[PDB]
This record gives structure tokens, C-alpha cells and sequence, in this order.
DNA sequence: TCAGCGCATGG
DNA sequence: CCATGGCTGA
């Protein structure tokens, strides 16, 4: 078992970890969106939208309107619909496949949902501090 | 390759 | 004020 550490950086994937979708929802909502804004619309989203069978089934303009002071709400709205269904549909392995999740979410998932963390090449700033201060404490780790 | 989605905040 | 905080469809 993986079971990603904390850092001093305090990313939200840090406590998303555990649940590959919740941490892929948090990506998501990180598009073109300072983590400041991000994080909190995020909880008041996941309270209302516990889980991809509850996202998958649900009104893409009700998820809109919670969207809107971020920015991209109805773009992130119906792609949040179609990713959670998606989700619970079909077959994946690597999550990128998925409507809505390139690069970043996938290499988040990559370091954190599983042990690829070693592999894995970060673009996103966030990830590449975590990635490199992987490198430095792993062994003071396991 | 690339427009386009989008409001908030900092320079 | 005009930058800047990923991804798809094309
Ligand atoms: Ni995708």
C-alpha cells in the first residue's frame, strides 16, 4: 500500500488521496482557478455531491450557478456530469480517458491514488514541489 | 496548433 | 487596464 505523505505545501490532494474521484474533482475545479477560490466551492460541492453515482445523475445547471464565482461554470458543470458518469460507467486504468481529466489530473492520480510517484514527470507547479520534496525525505520514509 | 471557456485578483 | 490562476473539440 502507497498511502501518499503530507507536505509542508498542503495540497488538496494530500486529503483527497483515498478517494480517486473526489481527488479528480479537485483538479478539475483547479482549471485555470487559483486554489484559493477552488478549495472552498470544492467541500460545499462534495457535501451536495458525495459521490460519482450522486454527480453522475444530477442537474448540470444546479451545479452551474455553484460554479459561477470561479469562473467556467457551465463548461465545468456539464463536464463534472459527464467525467462522474463516465466514472462509474466505463473501464479506465490511467483516468486521462476520462471527459474533462488530461495531464494533470492524471498525474496527480498517478502520485497519489497509486505508487507511480517515482515515474511520474509534473508540469503543474503545486505537483513539482511535492515531487521534488518527494525525492529528498522518501528515504527518512520508506 | 489553437481558440475558447470565465470570474478574481495581482501587477 | 491586461495578465494569469487545464482541457476539449476541431
Ligand atoms: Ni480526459
Amino acid at each position: 500500500k502507497w498511502t501518499p505523505p503530507r507536505s509542508p505545501f498542503n495540497l488538496v490532494q494530500e486529503i483527497l488521496f483515498h478517494d480517486p474521484w473526489k481527488l479528480l474533482i479537485a483538479t478539475i475545479f483547479l482549471n485555470r482557478t487559483s486554489g484559493k477560490m477552488a478549495i472552498p466551492v470544492l467541500w460545499e460541492f462534495l457535501e451536495k455531491y458525495p459521490s460519482a453515482e450522486v454527480a453522475r445523475a444530477a442537474d448540470w445547471r444546479d451545479v452551474s450557478e455553484l460554479l459561477k464565482p470561479l469562473g467556467l461554470y457551465d463548461l465545468r458543470a456539464k463536464t463534472i456530469i459527464k467525467f462522474s458518469d463516465e466514472y462509474l460507467t466505463k473501464q479506465w486504468r490511467y483516468p486521462i480517458e476520462l471527459h474533462g481529466i488530461g495531464k494533470y489530473g492524471n498525474d496527480s492520480y498517478r502520485i497519489f491514488c497509486v505508487n507511480e510517484w517515482k515515474q511520474v514527470h509534473p508540469e503543474d507547479h503545486k505537483l513539482n514541489k511535492y515531487h521534488d520534496w518527494l525525492w529528498e525525505n522518501h528515504e527518512k520514509l520508506s
